[PDB]
Formats: C-alpha cells, sequence, structure tokens
C-alpha cells in the first residue's frame, strides 16, 4: 500500500548525502592529503600520497629505445619504440599483434609467459634489436604478478637479456594515456572494483622528495581516507556489515562506499534489511540472496540499464531464486540507485577536493584542467558518470572541469605510459643493462 512505499522511502534516504556533507568530506579530504604529504605527519596519515617520481617534465634522456607490451584480452602486442630528440619528443614505433595458438599450451600462467618469451624473442629477431637488452614495461588493454611472470620466462629461454622495468600505479597509467591526447591532464582516477586518484603536485609540498622547483605526480591512495574516524559519521548499518566480514575490517573504508569490490553486496544488505520488515518479496529471501558476494556488482549496473518494463530485474532476481512483483522489482530499483547515487557523491568530494587543492597551490584566477578516468563502475555504470560530474562541478565552483578516457588510437598513448615506466627506472637506477 501506501504505507509500505513510504517505509521504503524512509529505509533509502539514510543514504542521501546533502551539499553540506559532501563539504565537510571535501575539506576532510584536503586536510588528510596535507597530512601524508608532510614528514611530520606522514607515518600517521591514513592517505599516504606516495610520491610517484614521474616529473611534469622528461627525464631519463639515457632510455631512447624500448619496448612496450600489451595484454589484452585474448592477443598480444609487442611495440619497438624509439624516442626522438633531434621539438616535443619524435616517436616512432614498430608493432606486431600475436593471438595464442589453439594448440598452444597455456594452462599455467608460466606456460602462457613461455609462449609471450618466445614472441619476444621473435620480434627482436626481426628488428636486430636482440643485444641492445631494452627495457620493457607492461600496458593493459582488456574488454602471482606480470613483471616477474615475465622476468621469469625470459631467463628460463636463456638467449637474450632484457630489463623488464616496474609498471606504474593504475591511476598513473589513465593520467599519462589521457595526457598524450590532452596536455591539461594532470588528475588521473579509477572508479573499478576500488577507487584511487593521482595528481600533479608542487615539488616544494612533496616533502618526501629532494627538490623544490617543477611538479610531481603523486598517487594518493585515498581508499584509505576515513581509516582514521574521518567517515564515522556518515557510516550506516549496511556499511558495518561490510567492513566486518571484509578481509580488512577497520581499512580501506572511503573505498568500500565506492568501490566495485563491494557496491553489490551493499545492494543485497539493503535488500535484506527490507525483507525483515516484510517490505518486499513478500518477507521471504531465497538460500541465494542470503549468500555473502551473491548480488553481483554488475547486477547494480544492470539493474539501473532496465527499460521500465522491469524485464532485466525480474531476470536478475529470478536467477537469484525469487520471483518478484512489479513493486519488488521497483523497489530494487530504487535500493541500487541509492547505493550508486551515494558512491558517486563520496567520490565527487574526494575529486574536488584534489581539484580545489590544486587550484590553490596555483591559482591565477578560473582554473581550467583535465581529469583521466578509467574503471569499470565509471565506464558501465548507466547513469553513475553522469551523477559523479553534477556533483563535482557544483563542488569546484571556480574550475572549469573536462572528463577525458583515453582511446587505443594507433597505441601511442600506452607508448607514452611505457616511455615514462622506463625512463623512471632509468632515473632511479634500476636498469641493470642502462
Ligand atoms: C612535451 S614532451 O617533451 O614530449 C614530454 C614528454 C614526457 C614528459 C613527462 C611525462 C608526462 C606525462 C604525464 C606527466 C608529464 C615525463 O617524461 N616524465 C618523467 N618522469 C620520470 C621519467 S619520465 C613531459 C614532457
Ligand atoms: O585500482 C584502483 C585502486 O585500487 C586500490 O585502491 C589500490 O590500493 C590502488 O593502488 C588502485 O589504484
Amino acid at each position: 500500500e501506501a504505507a509500505k512505499k513510504e517505509k521504503v522511502e524512509q529505509i533509502l534516504a539514510e543514504f542521501q548525502l546533502q551539499e553540506e556533507d559532501l563539504k565537510k568530506v571535501m575539506r576532510r579530504m584536503q586536510k588528510e592529503m596535507d597530512r601524508g604529504l608532510r614528514l611530520e605527519t606522514h607515518e600517521e596519515a591514513s592517505v599516504k600520497m606516495l610520491p610517484t617520481y614521474v616529473r611534469s617534465t622528461p627525464e631519463g634522456s639515457e632510455v631512447g629505445d624500448f619496448l612496450s607490451l600489451d595484454l589484452g584480452g585474448t592477443n598480444f602486442r609487442v611495440m619497438l619504440v624509439k624516442v626522438g630528440e633531434g621539438g616535443q619528443w619524435s616517436v616512432k614505433t614498430k608493432h606486431q599483434m600475436y593471438s595464442i595458438p589453439e594448440d598452444a599450451m597455456t594452462g599455467t600462467a608460466e606456460m602462457l609467459f613461455d609462449y609471450i618469451s618466445e614472441c619476444i624473442s621473435d620480434f627482436l629477431d626481426k628488428h636486430q634489436m636482440k643485444h641492445k637488452k631494452l627495457p620493457l614495461g607492461f600496458t593493459f588493454s582488456f574488454p602471482n604478478n606480470v613483471v616477474g611472470l615475465l622476468r621469469d620466462a625470459i631467463k628460463r629461454r636463456g638467449d637474450f637479456e632484457m630489463d623488464v622495468v616496474a609498471m606504474v600505479n593504475d591511476t598513473v597509467a589513465t593520467m599519462i594515456s589521457c595526457y598524450y591526447e590532452d596536455h591539461q591532464c594532470e588528475v588521473g582516477m579509477i572508479v573499478g572494483t576500488g577507487c584511487n586518484a593521482c595528481y600533479m603536485e608542487e615539488m616544494q609540498n612533496v616533502e618526501l622528495v629532494e627538490g623544490d622547483e617543477g611538479r610531481m605526480c603523486v598517487n594518493t591512495e585515498w581508499g584509505a581516507f576515513g581509516d582514521s574516524g574521518e567517515l564515522d559519521e556518515f557510516l550506516l548499518e549496511y556499511d558495518r556489515l561490510v567492513d566486518e566480514s571484509s578481509a580488512n575490517p577497520g581499512q580501506q573504508l572511503y573505498e568500500k562506499l565506492i568501490g566495485g569490490k563491494y557496491m553489490g553486496e551493499l545492494v543485497r544488505l539493503v535488500l535484506l534489511r527490507l525483507v525483515d520488515e516484510n517490505l518486499l518479496f513478500h518477507g521471504e529471501a531465497s538460500e541465494q540472496l542470503r549468500t555473502r558476494g551473491a548480488f553481483e556488482t554488475r547486477f547494480v549496473s544492470q539493474v539501473e540499464s532496465d527499460t521500465g518494463d522491469r524485464k532485466q530485474i525480474y531476470n536478475i532476481l529470478s536467477t537469484l531464486g525469487l520471483r518478484p512483483s512489479t513493486t519488488d522489482c521497483d523497489i530494487v530499483r530504487r535500493a541500487c540507485e541509492s547505493v550508486s547515487t551515494r558512491a558517486a557523491h563520496m567520490c565527487s568530494a574526494g575529486l574536488a577536493g584534489v581539484i580545489n587543492r590544486m587550484r590553490e597551490s596555483r591559482s591565477e584566477d578560473v582554473m581550467r584542467i583535465t581529469v583521466g578516468v578509467d574503471g569499470s563502475v565509471y565506464k558501465l555504470h548507466p547513469s553513475f558518470k553522469e551523477r559523479f560530474h553534477a556533483s563535482v562541478r557544483r563542488l569546484t565552483p571556480s574550475c572549469e572541469i573536462t572528463f577525458i578516457e583515453s582511446e587505443e588510437g594507433s597505441g601511442r598513448g600506452a607508448a607514452l605510459v611505457s616511455a615514462v615506466a622506463c625512463k623512471k627506472a632509468c632515473m632511479l637506477g634500476q636498469l641493470e643493462h642502462h
């Protein structure tokens, strides 16, 4: 009836966050960023603000030739990159795509990397680059760590040497690949399974490094924001439950509000509360619905994609052992919207904090800035992006923000990620042959 509808909305309204609540979160983010950057508070800081050593200017001159290896869904690409400084860097690329033959043995990671190493060997032969002992970086283009696996497989072969360099953080790969397309890109963010951001900070503010001139990318690791109690007043019963059953209770609390790792589980616990109150599924949950992890984050995106006929919603609930009414389906859609909208708003406060801080750190007036973004939630969820953009903009009055997602293009954005990875390894003295 009408009382039931009202009660559902009363429960779902606990998820709402007011502009004033988001301004609070935003200022507290700014305060935690300041703490992670300072030598005296770095150890107690929740938000670690890791120096990435990626500078706004070119470094590692010595590295002018390198390999980039792009791992896709089913294929991989080996690319030879040559940087010329005879300008704004002159880049030649030569490449080859490889598919796995059906007869190849790829049952283990070791087996797959044996195959990959063999293709690298062939490629190095075709281009006469074997004796050069080039550095190599990884990139990913998906629809045990790879650096270690490749290093081990190349050693097993014993016919060539390479320096396989450390990867940059995914937020940093995102910033660099987007920077390739738009030089005003100075923020990288990921809203996927996890959530994090990086940005270009003034060297003088990065106390953990030597030097007061220029800018360096800083990896906030902001998923741990709240870990000193900063978010406690916003935590709901569902958040406390998610935290309790997690691998790390008490930690990554900000990430637990936003990330795809937990978003479906939040909705599951909301649905169980509405069931316990006799407001949903005639007050009976299935065995599947009472199972941790059963409501997948992808179901949240799918529910919110429903055209209005509730057919997609029904089919999800059916597979979870339920026989929903039309009202049940609509309540489930509202529960999803509630959880996902909160994730967008919490995320928006963090990015607003970063952006407003940069404007303050630099200001000559209206700050015009490009933010590069990737991740499954940001890209696949039907309305997260729109809600997130609207909220960030409300919180950043004196800024003009352009959001961008990198495209594959000819693979030159990925080449720049690998150039930076290899030149960073050079500068840090990590190359055993360069
Ligand atoms: C204009 S340019 O000359 O082509 C040019 C090429 C690369 C850089 C930077 C990387 C950019 C991507 C995002 C931040 C700036 C760089 O090599 N930083 C490094 N830091 C450590 C090793 S390499 C700057 C200018
Ligand atoms: O994948 C997005 C993010 O997830 C987690 O927060 C990781 O700690 C961080 O390093 C990563 O950038």
